[PDB]
């Protein structure tokens, strides 16, 4: 007789391997309570139906379901049966408790923070649009500039493309919103910390100064970076911990409930603004 | 069906070097095993952990760092292990496979003062972490090899913990008199001090690489394409790492020799 065992399908630890704080947290908290857990990783050249026969091998009493990054899980409708709880993702066919970060919450606290310090025209760079935080980022953008009475359409937006290849395509956005070596925007929100880099290097090479000329606001919090920024980025950390614990207890405690429940994002104010 | 059983001493301090255990994870499928890995954290203790994976009594045991490492456990606990990944066993030998730090250092350095650079300012890793004197040999051969005495270049150590990276910084200044470096490129230990470089030069209105050119170390996952321009480094090889690992359990090998995986060079644009 072995303790209770959490079964946990990674759908993309490979090309994101940042969110592994989501799958940490899991075997952590199972520990606190006695119980057991392990991880099948899911990689290109093997397919689902295989993966998750050989997770159903080691006969879980729980299943979790996770994506490294924000997603919708595009897998099988007949596979999305068997999760007890999605961690960091959501089902668009059948209703199964859910675990996510409150993306609107995050950017809102963070955009009211840069407003208060004194900020007005910000340049508000977003991730691809059909992510589905991109969206409820913007309305938390939008909501903290209505409150501050700015309409945000009257702001300059863009819209990076889907891959690592656009990451590039930042510094042109930047360089167009300068004219003559002065910024036409007093400060940059930006999608995740990495377009923040993009950001920093620019404006850096610009001869302009962070946060003296232009202040700067990431998301994220990457465990890779966040403390080496000079200076240290002002961000949003993405809650994979919490949202790992909280996937393990729905298992461990064994709730019924089908529910979304959103993870607070909490706003790290540093000294890029 | 046969299984190997991973552990990783420091995946909550370095999440980075997970590549070892996703290509152990892969390997060991691509051969019909099976693999399950324990983490320690820092609030648990090892009998407690090493006990844990015995519990799913595996046919291989592979013992693990996210950050080359010497293992600080006891050595009664190093008896078990039939293979070391990315850290070495200081009393019993025991099979090992690690990254060649200095052929790695050594093709890079090679590459740079190949370019036409001849005084490179060189920021190192903590001195006792075991790689930082392996990496120095290969940096010190390939400027030999240019007829340049190492001695005579700039070196700087930087002290352990991750707070120490905003140090940085203040020793690349020093190193500028009146807006114009006294070095005229940067080898930086990793990937994260060449953030610091880059991020103090531009602000310091320096060109890279037309006036400073610069190379970085483990071509970090998280970044290495991110950089303006793309910066030139060196690839950790956490994937062949975990492969070499995983296949020496499979075919049951019984040398206990430390092998040194090749460590290859990525020109880029920043040199």
């Amino acid at each position: 007789a072995t303790p209770s065992t959490i079964g946990v399908l990674a759908l993309d630890t490979v090309t994101t391997p940042f969110s592994v704080e989501i799958t940490l947290s899991i075997e952590e908290t199972a520990r606190a309570h006695g119980w057991n857990s392990f991880v099948v990783n899911m990689f290109s050249d093997d397919r689902p139906e295989a993966v998750v026969d050989l997770l159903l091998s080691h006969r879980p009493d729980g299943i979790i379901f996770t994506t490294m990054g924000l997603r919708q899980v595009p897998l099988p409708e007949k596979l999305l049966t068997l999760p007890c709880v999605l961690a960091n993702c959501e089902s668009l066919s059948q209703p199964v408790a859910s675990y996510i970060p409150d993306d609107e919450q995050g950017q809102y606290d963070a955009v009211k923070a840069l407003l208060a310090a004194g900020y007005r025209r910000p340049l508000c760079l977003h991730l691809p649009a059909s992510q589905p935080a991109t969206i409820r980022r913007r309305r938390g953008l939008e909501r903290a500039c209505r409150e501050a009475g700015i309409e945000p359409d009257h702001l300059s937006h863009s819209y990076m493309g889907q891959g690592d290849e656009h990451y590039h395509d930042i510094p042109a956005v930047v360089l167009a919103h300068i004219r003559e070596g002065k910024p036409g925007f007093d400060s940059v929100i930006c999608g995740n910390d990495r377009i923040a880099f993009m950001v920093y290097q620019t404006l850096l090479g610009q001869g302009l100064r962070i946060p003296q000329d232009v202040a700067v606001v990431g998301y994220d919090n990457m465990v890779g970076i966040g403390d080496l920024f000079l200076p240290p980025l002002s961000t949003v950390q993405l809650p994979h911990y919490d949202i790992g614990r909280l996937s393990a207890l729905h298992i461990i405690h064994g709730d019924n409930h089908r529910e979304t429940r959103k993870v607070a994002s909490p706003w790290l104010p540093r000294a890029s603004h």
